[PDB]
């Protein structure tokens, strides 16, 4: 697993051994430099020979190697080591900034509950037939797609939309694969063949997304092309041009060409875009960012447009009490205390969320008798002795409460009502609100001219509402294969970054440029993403992104310092005024520069 570094330590030692050989009995020692420099060579001569078969003649590869073979005609084996050893570095640096869909597949149950002629089977997933009647448990997930049988039920299908809040469905509807059923024990018919449910097409979203990604060529292969075939054609040149037009020694113009392939390998380059992407994935580590590899952080240096999704992004993910509308004769804290009263043990995130309400208000939350559900209107119990029932706004007649409902509702509020004996008593609006460094982090992404836009499976009001607070546009009621045509849209304009927690997520995560996942959210979301916010502060995105730009200058400081001294060197070489030992010094030189400018990154 780590025999990659093996070639760098057996260099080292042979070489610093080679030199402890050149101090007893020298030319016993130059074999031994030989040895040092060749099996060096070994892997990046045969590593450049299969190069040279797949078409691709003049990668940096095929110069270092040509430079090498050079370099052993002429006894500069000390030297040949010497920019063999700066370029396995700059390999082995490389090397490690490489990135090292199982919590998806977790979402696929292994057995199902079939139902035949009244008796239970469990049965492999993919046994499962269209037609069948399978049988999804209390907390389950659902193993296919299916056509509900039972008259009513209630789903969490955050796994397609990003919302926790449980959908009502009655006989007929669809329902998802992943999707769970939350309180009660359904039938289904299933709808899909296997290998075909929701949860496989996003599979298949995440894998075509993948595919689509186009590898982004190293700025050093680009320059190889042109560098490697030059330097050649020109070292020929001072190996022919001098003897064959001033009849002077073949020996002495071979020689010097041969030791111009070896100055014109360009360390320092090869330590230059490594050294920095190095840093910087170093720097975000230690500020609560997670990077995995440099490609993503060379992306993310070339971000210019956010794609938020909303909950569990933006907003805390939960539903809180906003507003407290009781009826005349009635305080908010006895509305309050009823509706808690009421909602107790229930597991809605609307009912947690009253209860979490009465419970900071220190209000005691007195004990409930014949607690239960009144399908399809709300959830009912006797409190004291009266019947009183909580339920959604569109169940009950609002009579009074009508345009304070309606005012609510378009604000992005979701109202309930407590009612006692077919009384209105008033009023609760929730909310799922923003984080707290929600808005700062837009405004402060607007002054690095990134814009955001949200893009959200959720209603387009509740969507509006928060769109409307951080001053941003929004698509919404959206499937995660419209999240990958929103995505895919936006990036053919310029490099997004797609932020999000969810499973749905995922999918346009790896449709974009560069995907980034918020630590609370799920797995799906943290594996798919080529980063994480491991703090959910949204603050952080900001740092990231100033990182990886500062990145990309270092970067090209780096080269310019690197490619620079390389140019002195070169034309100085080339009047004859400097020797093959001063450019690899300089060279060295030249790699302790983009070094030390590399290590600024880390204040
Ligand atoms: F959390 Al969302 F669309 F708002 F997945
Ligand atoms: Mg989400």
């Amino acid at each position: 697993r780590l025999k990659e570094n093996l070639p760098l330590i057996t260099l080292i030692v042979m070489m610093a051994i080679s030199w402890g050989l050149e101090q007893f009995n020298h030319p016993f020692g130059q074999l031994a430099f030989i040895a040092t420099t060749l099996v060096g060579l070994y892997p990046i001569a045969r590593q450049a020979l299969r190069l040279i078969k797949s078409g691709s003649y003049f990668a940096i590869e095929t110069l270092m190697s040509v430079a090498a073979i050079g370099a052993l005609f002429i006894g500069a084996t000390a030297e040949a080591a010497m920019v063999l050893l700066l370029f396995l570095i700059g390999e082995r640096l490389e090397g490690w900034a490489a990135s090292r869909v199982s919590a998806l597949m977790a979402l696929k149950p292994e057995t199902a509950t079939r139902l035949r002629n009244g008796e239970r089977e469990e049965v492999a997933i993919n046994s499962l037939r269209p037609g069948d009647v399978i049988e999804v448990a209390a907390g389950g997930r659902l193993p296919a797609d299916g056509k509900l049988l039972s008259p009513f039920a209630s789903f969490d299908e955050s796994a397609l939309t990003g919302e926790s809040i449980p959908v009502e469905r009655a006989t007929g509807d669809k329902v998802p694969a992943g999707a769970t059923s939350v309180d009660r024990l359904v039938t289904l018919e299933v709808l899909s063949e296997p290998g075909a449910s929701a949860i496989d097409r996003i599979l298949k979203l995440i894998e075509e997304a993948e595919e689509r990604r186009a590898p982004i060529e190293r700025f050093i292969d680009r320059f190889s092309r042109i560098y490697t075939p030059a330097i050649m054609a020109v070292a020929l040149l001072v190996t022919l041009v001098p003897p064959l037009l001033f009849a002077a020694s073949w020996q002495e113009w071979i020689y010097k060409g041969l030791t111009l392939l070896l100055i014109g390998c360009p360390c320092a380059l090869v330590i230059s875009t490594p050294a920095a992407i190095t840093s910087g994935l170093a720097a975000a580590a230690r500020r609560g960012a997670l990077i995995k590899g440099g490609a993503a952080l060379e992306q993310l240096g070339r971000v210019t447009q956010v794609a938020f999704d909303k909950t569990g992004t933006l907003t805390v993910g939960k539903p809180r009490v906003t507003a407290i509308h009781p009826a005349t004769g009635i305080s908010e804290s006895e509305l309050l205390t009823l509706a808690a009263a009421v909602e107790q043990g229930a597991t809605h995130p609307l009912a947690q969320a009253i209860v979490r309400e009465a419970q900071v208000a220190e209000l005691a939350i007195p004990t409930a008798e014949s607690q239960r559900a009144l399908v399809g209107s709300g959830i009912e119990a006797q409190v004291n002795g009266e019947r009183v029932l909580i339920c959604a706004a569109g169940k009950h007649p609002a009579d009074a409460f009508a345009g304070l409902i309606n005012e609510l509702e378009s604000a992005g509020q979701t109202v309930v009502l407590v009612v006692r004996n077919d009384d209105v008593l008033g009023i609760i609006a929730l909310q799922d609100t923003l984080r707290a460094d929600a808005a700062t982090a837009i405004s402060e992404l607007n002054a690095l001219g990134v814009k955001g836009v949200i893009l959200t499976g959720d209603n387009p009001r509740a969507a509006a509402a928060i769109a409307g607070e951080l001053g941003l546009e929004f698509k919404a009621g959206l499937l995660p294969e419209d999240k990958v045509k929103a995505v895919t849209k936006l990036n053919q304009h310029a490099p997004l970054a797609m932020v999000g927690d969810g499973i749905n997520d995922a999918p346009a995560m790896k449709a974009a440029a560069i995907g980034i996942a918020m630590g609370s959210g799920t797995d799906v979301a943290l594996e798919t993403a080529d980063a994480a916010l491991t703090h959910n502060h949204l603050r952080g995105l900001v740092q990231m992104i100033e990182l990886a730009r500062a990145t990309h200058a270092n970067i090209r400081q780096n080269i310019t310092i690197a490619l620079g001294l390389k140019g002195i060197f070169l034309v100085t070489t080339l009047l004859g005024m400097t020797g093959l030992w001063l450019a690899v010094l300089a060279d060295t030189g030249a790699t302790v520069l983009v070094t030390a400018n590399a290590l600024r990154l880390l204040r």
